C-alpha cells in the first residue's frame, strides 16, 4: 500500500528582521502564507530508503542525504526506533530555488506520509519537534494555512481568513543568496534608514477579514530594500505587476520571488497574462491562499 501527501509552498506576507547581534543572528517575525502551488509526495514500504523526484526542476535536486526529504525519513524512522525502510517519490510543482521552501515542504510531507503509512500516529507535537530539527521552514510546511511566527523554537499562531486570497507569483531564474541579502540589509541599516515595518496587528486584521483591499498596502518585507539594492530589476518588476492591475506587489522573503495580491481569480489571470507578456520575470503563475499544510490525500 501507498500513501500520498499534498504539501504547499509558502510566501511571506510580512517579514520584520531584527537588528544583527552575535554571532550575527537576526530574529525574525513573519506571517507565513501557504499557497496552492504544491508537491505530492508518495511513500511506500521498501527494502531500503530510496528517493526519486519528477516535475519541472526535479533534475536539479539531490536524491540522497542532502535532500531534506531524505533527512525527514531518517529522523522520523529514528524517532520510533525503526529503519527508514521506505521509498519516496516526489511529484514537484513548487518552483525549485523559488524562495517558496519546496524542500522544507517535502520534508514535512515525508513526516506525515510515514506517520500514516506505518499507521503510527505519532502526535502532532512530536512531528513539530522533528520539523524544528529539520530546518526553519519545515514547521510551517506541516502547519500551513496562515500563521504568525515569532522566532524559531516558538510556536506558530494560526490566523484564519474569512475569504481566499488571489495571487500572481513571479519568479526569476537565479535567486539571491540569503547571506548576501542579510549582509546588504545590515549595510543599508549602517548608512541610512530603509523601510521599517510596524507590528503585524493590521496585517492579521486584514487577513482575518478576507479583505484584499485592506491587506494590500500592509504587505511588507524588511528584506525587500536589500534585495532590490542587489537586484535593481526587482523594483521594475514590482511596478510592472501593479501597473498590470495588482493591488500591490512585494518580494517574498529573501527574494527574488515577487508576490502580487489581486482582487479576484479573474483579475489574477489578467495580471499574470500581462506580466508574463511583459518579460520582467522568468516565470509567472497564479495561486490562491491560504491552503492546508501537509496532508494525506490518498
Ligand atoms: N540551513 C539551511 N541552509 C541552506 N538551505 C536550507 C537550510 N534549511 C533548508 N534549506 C533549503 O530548503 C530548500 C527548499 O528548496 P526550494 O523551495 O526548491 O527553494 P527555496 O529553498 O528557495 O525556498 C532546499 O533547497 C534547501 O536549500
Amino acid at each position: 500500500g501507498s500513501v500520498t501527501v499534498r504539501v504547499p509552498g509558502k510566501v511571506n506576507l510580512y517579514l520584520a528582521v531584527g537588528d544583527r547581534r552575535e554571532d550575527g543572528y537576526h530574529e525574525l517575525t513573519t506571517v507565513f502564507h501557504a499557497v496552492s502551488l504544491v508537491d505530492e509526495v508518495t511513500v511506500r514500504n521498501a527494502d531500503v530508503l530510496s528517493l526519486e523526484l519528477v516535475g519541472e526542476g526535479a533534475d536539479q535536486l539531490p536524491t540522497d542525504e542532502r535532500n531534506l526529504a531524505w533527512q525527514a525519513a531518517e529522523l522520523m524512522a529514528e524517532h520510533v526506533g525503526r529503519a527508514p525502510d521506505v521509498s519516496i517519490m516526489i511529484d514537484k510543482s513548487i518552483p525549485v530555488a523559488g524562495g517558496m521552501a519546496g524542500g522544507s515542504a517535502d520534508a514535512a510531507a515525508v513526516l506525515v506520509a510515514m506517520n500514516s503509512l506505518w499507521e503510527l500516529n505519532v502526535p502532532r507535537r512530536d512531528l513539530r519537534m522533528l520539523a524544528a530539527r529539520l530546518g526553519s521552514d519545515v514547521p510551517f510546511a506541516l502547519h500551513g494555512g496562515t500563521a504568525l511566527g515569532t522566532g524559531r523554537g516558538e510556536e506558530l499562531a494560526t490566523v484564519l481568513s474569512r475569504n481566499t486570497f488571489h495571487w500572481v507569483l513571479a519568479f526569476a531564474d537565479s535567486g539571491l543568496l540569503t547571506s548576501a541579502v542579510y549582509n546588504e540589509l545590515d549595510r543599508l541599516r549602517e548608512v541610512g534608514d530603509p523601510p521599517r515595518l510596524g507590528e503585524p496587528g493590521p496585517v492579521l486584521a486584514a487577513l482575518a477579514a478576507g479583505d484584499p483591499d485592506q491587506l494590500a498596502p500592509l504587505l511588507g518585507n524588511e528584506m525587500q530594500a536589500a534585495a532590490v539594492s542587489l537586484d535593481p530589476a526587482l523594483a521594475r518588476a514590482l511596478r510592472a505587476g501593479v501597473e498590470a492591475g495588482a493591488l500591490a506587489g512585494i518580494v517574498s522573503g529573501s527574494g527574488p520571488t515577487c508576490a502580487f495580491l489581486c482582487t479576484s481569480a479573474s483579475s489574477a489571470i489578467d495580471v499574470g497574462a500581462q506580466l508574463s507578456g511583459a518579460g520582467v520575470c522568468r516565470t509567472v503563475r497564479v495561486a490562491t491562499g491560504p491552503v492546508p499544510g501537509a496532508r494525506v490525500v490518498s
